[PDB]
């Protein structure tokens, strides 16, 4: 149905007047659950994709653009990061970034949607390999819920949701940024996907404001990736340690490392080119008028 | 091996779908608010139209080349990178650059006291003159030479000539194929001075890194020095692209501005992307990307 003479095309009134469309080899899955419309198509030139209410989640040829960030970011700008939450991350492409660090001991997954988990496991085989870590705790849940059941509980909280509608709405409310506080250790870090400074500056710098009345250190980064709405995103990055600085990772890696981990994306000068923003946005968010 | 091919121009439903074999399987749509513009001159279609949510748009032989909402990324960063590469730019070659934007750019620097320009479709200059009045002020220039002409054999006619050459073209396809090619590379090499510099567009990492390897090893050959850059912009393929860069100063640090801008020249230029951070950052590439074009296999 969003697929027409073997293409299919993304649109969404949150970036209005623009689309992406990629052509289709194999229609894999489409189903409603409980929670959202799932779509999954084997494309011609990005791999497998997963589609969820008409939006890309991710395509197997660029998604580890998105999975090192959103992981690296937080986990590299905390000291020793033990225990991780992740919301959301229904593909396991998060999960399987996380546990590559040795540091982290336990990392729970608060999942809304288990047919979600079950088509990544079947489909998106690279990135649900993430579920067979013995490090994991899976629970199928709101993530918006379970924050509250958890208190000085996590190091490191990474949201990674799909765009305020739907079932991840109130993930980007300032009520929900409170629960993480809370879920937080004393000295803990957040990481929350944080959209496009060139479709939505506005969001941002709203959420940045309020941000900033909850936590010593607030930042934003971001990373490019072909699939996304505009070929890039951001990320919302918070601190309950006033010493953190976000921009200068706290464990840099070296290129042995990063060779041992994989990374085909993420370094440590990556890292810190993430947060220098085009005039307009660091402007937009850094300036006084 | 075969001739790159892309979709004829053509608005579907209140739509125009960018299509083109060197991006297979993907498309950016604009929605259309107003057609403009559609008609062939002796190089090239030509498609303009007044998009929903981008501005006016300009669409040659099916691929987009700007759009008014967008355009200040490329073509600040086109501009910027090389000339504040230069310690003191005073003459600059522009070839192609019909719409005029990198232009507006160039003469931005005091430095800058004559630009010439070699575009080959004086069609492309008349519709952005019109529907693009925002970069086609760069042609109202004092400071400006204009030449109407294939820039490849323009080429020829320059030694030691310029201290900045920027190409600013389509893709490798119809007239700018030549603008890719190591004879191409030669030729501006033997028309910039002693310690010129060159910025071309330089295609897409997450697309042409094929393109991209080969184009910096026969580089290497001609040019002490040869950097890659990129910078994002919403509706070329894949939300970026990127350009290279060559010196024939030994001495060139092009990640480490020569010229560095202060916030009040970045106030003045009314620069909307390019800063002195901006320049360095845009050297620093994702992983494999670093790896395919700096690890020895
Ligand atoms: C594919 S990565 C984004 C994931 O976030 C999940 N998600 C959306 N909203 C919520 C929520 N409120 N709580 C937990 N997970 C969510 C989606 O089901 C998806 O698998
Ligand atoms: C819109 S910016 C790109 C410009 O490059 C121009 N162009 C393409 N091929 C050549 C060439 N061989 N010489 C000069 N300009 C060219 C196109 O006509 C377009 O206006
Ligand atoms: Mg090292
Ligand atoms: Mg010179
Ligand atoms: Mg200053």
């Amino acid at each position: 149905a969003a697929i027409r003479e073997g293409w299919f095309r993304e649109t969404c009134s949150l970036w209005p007047g623009q689309a992406l469309s990629l052509q289709v080899e194999q229609l894999l899955h489409h189903r409603r659950s409980r929670y959202q419309d799932i779509l999954v198509f084997r494309s011609k030139t990005y791999g497998n994709v997963l589609v969820l209410d008409g939006v890309i989640q991710c395509t197997e040829r660029d998604e580890f653009s998105y999975q090192e960030m959103i992981a690296n970011l937080p986990l590299c700008s905390h000291p020793n990061p033990r225990k991780v939450l992740i919301i959301g991350g229904g593909d396991g492409g998060v999960l399987r970034e996380v546990v590559k660090h040795p540091s982290v001991e336990s990392v729970v997954q608060c999942e809304i949607d288990e047919d979600v988990i079950q088509v990544s496991k079947k489909f998106l085989p690279g990135m649900a390999i993430g579920y067979s870590s013995s490090k994991l705790t899976l629970h199928v849940g709101d993530g918006f819920e379970f924050m509250k059941q958890n208190q000085d509980a996590f190091d490191v909280i990474i949201t990674d949701s799909s765009d305020p509608m739907g079932p991840a709405e109130s993930l980007f409310k300032e009520s929900y940024y409170q629960l993480m506080k809370t879920a937080l250790k004393e000295d803990g870090v957040l990481c929350c996907q944080g959209e496009c400074q060139w479709l939505h500056l506005d969001l941002i710098k709203e959420m940045r404001q309020f941000c900033q009345s909850l936590f010593p250190v607030v930042a934003y980064a971001y990373c490019t990736i072909p699939t996304y709405p505009s070929g890039q995103i951001g990320f919302m990055l918070c601190s309950k340690n006033p010493s953190t600085n976000f921009q200068e990772p706290v464990q840099p890696l070296t290129q042995q490392q990063v060779a041992q981990m994989q990374l085909k994306y993420y370094n440590s000068d990556v890292h810190r080119a993430a947060f220098v923003l085009p005039e307009f946005a660091r402007k937009a968010l850094n300036d006084v008028s």
